């Protein structure tokens, strides 16, 4: 089996993008996050504090003749920028593109935190990392690929972000015809349950490519590019102005720059962000000092490839027994 689905950024900005997801039966469609950085699939549902319901929609079991609860499970999840959700569990049917599972773990919320309700355009997360880092307890739960991929042509997703556009996920073939050259695969380590691997490097615009290991994980739940200091310092100082602000919570830069570009290395290959990608807008309404793409990971633990550096590229997240990470130009 195979699926294919587009996804759809939420705002102007690329800040998430959204995939329409089925769930029960009949179906029910929620638009769910995809977020190869977690490991729940988890839906605003009729179970949620009405409170902190504005304008998502929700799923609701009872409307589903093929939902069933998981008794006694419960789930509570935190995330990077510092949101979380928590509820208890259904098993229902869940499709994604044209691909199924029965099954599925739905992880329905009754609270979530301030930052969801006020996004009205995501209904959920749907977690594609490895499934140890899921929630659920006293029995932890698979993530839909996982569940999905014994049955999948080949046991791979990919990611295809937009730049101010859609794009699209698939799960179990690599569409030849989406993106250009070739595709180098990288190593990843599962120790942490993420997509986790070892950048060759980086360059600033025009600028010679330095040689130096990143680890990071790739991670389609985070908009932003997030590097070691050194790395970010010197992507900003090529931009007139460009400075870290601690009352903002990172680097901005004049809205008047014309930003550089950004390479990192995959192997021997390279990956270019266009100058574009890293323009974030401004940091309020009217503001002439914008937000940048590319901020420092000092304070996370952890180099994240976001948005920003993975709608550079097609980016295959390969399952096999051992996983690896494919980069193409596109
Ligand atoms: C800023 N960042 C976001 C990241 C993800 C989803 C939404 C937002 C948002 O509204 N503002
Ligand atoms: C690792 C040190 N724990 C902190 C941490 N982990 C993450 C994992 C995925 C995505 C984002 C984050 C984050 O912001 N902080
Ligand atoms: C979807 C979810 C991410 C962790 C997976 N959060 C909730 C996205 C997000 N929303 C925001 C809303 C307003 C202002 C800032 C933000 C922000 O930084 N991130």
């Amino acid at each position: 089996s195979t699926g294919s689905a587009t996804t759809t950024p939420i705002d102007s900005l690329d800040d998430a993008y959204i995939t329409p997801v089925q769930i029960g039966t009949p179906a029910q469609t929620l638009n769910l996050d995809f977020d190869t950085g977690s490991s729940d699939l988890w839906v605003f549902s009729s179970e949620t504090t009405a409170s902190e319901v504005d304008g998502q929609t929700i799923y609701t079991p009872s409307k589903s003749t093929t939902a069933k609860l998981l008794s006694g499970a419960t789930w509570s999840i935190s995330y990077g920028d510092g949101s979380s959700s928590s509820g208890d569990v259904y098993t229902d049917t869940v499709s994604v593109g044209g691909l199924t599972v029965t099954g599925q773990a739905v992880e329905s919320a009754k609270k979530v935190s301030s930052s969801f309700t006020e996004d009205s355009t995501i209904d959920g997360l749907l977690g594609l990392a490895f499934s140890t880092l899921n929630t659920v307890s006293p029995t932890q739960q698979k993530t839909f690929f996982d569940n999905a991929k014994a049955s999948l042509d080949s046991p791979v997703f990919t990611a295809d972000l937009g730049y101010h556009a859609p794009g699209t996920y698939n799960f179990g073939f690599i569409d030849t015809t989406a993106y250009t050259g070739s595709i180098t695969y990288t190593a990843v380590s599962t120790k942490q349950g993420f997509w986790e691997w070892t950048s060759t490097g980086y360059a600033v615009g025009s600028g010679t490519f330095k040689s130096t290991s990143i680890d990071g994980i790739a991670d389609t739940g985070t908009t932003l590019l997030y590097l070691p200091a050194t790395v970010v310092s010197a992507y900003w100082a090529q931009v007139s102005g460009a400075k870290s602000s601690s009352s903002v919570g990172g680097y901005v830069f004049p809205c008047s720059a014309t930003l550089p570009s950004f390479t990192f290395g995959v192997g021997s290959a390279r990956i270019v962000i266009p100058g574009d990608y890293i323009d974030f807008g401004p940091i309020s309404t009217g503001s002439s000092s914008c937000f940048g793409g590319i901020q420092s990971s000092a304070g996370i633990g952890i180099n994240i490839f976001g948005d920003v550096a993975l709608k550079a590229a097609f980016v295959v997240f390969n399952g096999a027994t051992t996983p690896t990470l494919g980069f193409a130009s596109k």
